């Protein structure tokens, strides 16, 4: 077990979490010029220690090597503490809102590398159910628009519209 770069973390909630197959960063420039750099996108997570279905998600997708690995071809990934950064869980709980009229904890947000956000999401399970996408089909779906429907990405980015939420919505 070699272990993330969290392990450099003093929070508990991002200690728990540096044995995770995810490659998790912590917030900061290095996580945003890897992917600058490697061109995608940013997975950002945030949650709590006493958050129930946080735990929820490490236990069922983050700790699970077949959606790590998944999350590790597709985006650069980070975890944020909102007893540490609230500053941050404010700014992402208000796009989480903006796009699906709701929010929540776990808070997860796919970006661009300059932090334009272009889907969101709360509690994402590991396999898909009736009305409700899960990670194992979520991850391919969002590395494939980013690939091959660029431009349409960067609009949604640029514009906070909607159109990328949909098309995975219309995903099944």
């Amino acid at each position: 077990a070699e272990p993330n770069r969290l392990i450099k973390e003093k929070s508990p909630y991002l200690l728990q979490h540096a044995y995770n197959p995810v490659d998790w960063y912590p917030w900061g420039e290095e996580a945003f010029e890897k992917a600058r750099k490697e061109n995608k996108p940013v997975f950002l997570s945030i949650g709590y220690s006493t958050c129930h279905w946080c735990h929820m998600m490490a236990h069922e997708s983050f700790e699970d090597e077949e959606v790590a690995g998944l999350m590790n071809e597709a985006f650069v990934s980070i975890k944020v503490d909102r007893e540490e950064r609230p500053d941050i869980d404010n700014i992402y709980m208000t796009v989480c809102q903006i796009i699906l009229g709701r929010g929540g904890w776990p808070l997860n947000i796919i970006m661009t590398p300059g932090k334009k956000p272009f889907f969101a999401g709360t509690y994402i399970p590991k396999n898909t159910r009736f009305n409700q996408i899960g990670m194992l089909e979520l991850v391919p779906r969002i590395k494939e628009i980013w690939e091959q429907q660029h431009e349409e990405v960067l609009d949604s980015a640029e514009k906070i519209t909607s159109t990328i939420q949909e098309m995975i919505k219309e995903s099944s």
